[PDB]
């Protein structure tokens, strides 16, 4: 059974409650759907002077089939280190990520290989599948989601929050499940998964129209051509992760499909996950 749990308090262990009198407000990192990504200093105890992510929302709730926000900590997903709530606002203190987002540092490379994205696709599924084994669904992946640590590592800028901004969603990676609202499942989170392995891999996006209805009726009809100038591999996983049905896409019995398909043959999970596998580019 999903059950919702709403984010009202949370305190790292080893640290005390905090509160937006021990915070400064800096810069903003950056602008998300659910309004401002702020960048923050603690001004006060263990870690006075950290810098951290600050995400400013009216309420925020995490819906769990079936600590689990000790249980979410993983090397590919950004840290909670407080949350607290002030003024029927929900405050959000984060890790701050210096690598910017992924797209971008790709953009200041002339070309890169199928390698490259394998790396990040490779660390993007280990994150994912974390998510999924706790019955949390990531529902929104995008570009703008997966940014860089300062070695070059993935980061999720979140972990399937169900959030609602103060101030009084993106359908290029929809599954067509979620386009005709179905529900988000595992296995939807592995198509948008696909969308981004195909749009990383053609600098292109596999479905776009001039409205978002368009984009929609592509997305549940078009026909999509296959990159020939991809190897076997990557197209046999691109292939399995385009299926319009979930429990026929790869991904919706487990992320072990995944992880032994060919394409990532050469890749050891174990030395990922630890990150002992350097990244193709520092920031
Ligand atoms: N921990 C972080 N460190 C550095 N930058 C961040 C961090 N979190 C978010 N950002 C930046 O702020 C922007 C918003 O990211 P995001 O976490 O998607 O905001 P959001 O609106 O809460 N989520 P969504 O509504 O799904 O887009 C992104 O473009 C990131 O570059």
């Amino acid at each position: 059974v999903v059950k919702e749990i709403p984010i009202t308090h949370h305190v790292k262990e080893g640290y005390e409650k905090a509160d937006p009198a021990q915070f400064e407000l800096l810069k903003v990192l950056g602008q998300g759907s659910f309004g401002k990504v702020f960048l923050v200093r603690k001004k006060t105890g263990p870690d006075a002077g950290q810098l951290y992510a600050m995400k400013v929302l009216k309420k925020a709730s995490l819906k769990v089939r079936d600590d689990i926000l000790v249980e979410v900590n993983h090397p590919f997903i950004v840290k909670l280190h407080y949350a607290f709530q002030t003024e029927g606002k929900l405050y959000l203190i984060l890790d701050f990520l210096r690598g910017g987002d992924v797209f971008t540092r790709l953009s200041k490379e002339v070309l890169f290989t199928e390698e490259d994205v394998k790396f990040y696709l490779a660390e993007l599924a280990l994150a994912l599948d974390h998510l999924h084994q706790l019955g949390i669904v990531y529902r929104d992946l995008k570009p703008e989601n997966i940014l860089l640590d300062e070695i070059g590592h993935i980061k999720l800028t979140d972990f399937g929050l169900s959030k609602e901004s103060v101030d009084q969603g993106t359908v290029e990676y929809m599954a067509p499940e979620v386009v005709n609202r179905r529900g988000h499942s595992q296995s939807a989170d592995w198509w948008s998964y696909g969308v981004l392995m195909f749009e990383m891999l053609t600098g292109t996006l596999p479905f776009q129209g001039k409205d978002r209805n368009e984009t929609m009726n592509m997305i549940l009809k078009a026909k999509l051509g296959m990159p020939q100038f991809l190897s076997a591999e990557a197209q046999s996983l691109l292939r399995m992760l385009f299926k319009r049905n979930p429990a026929n896409r790869l991904g919706s019995e487990g992320v072990e499909e995944i992880k032994r398909h060919l394409f990532f043959a050469n890749i050891d999970w174990d030395k990922l996950y630890k990150r002992e596998v350097q990244p193709p580019f520092k920031p």
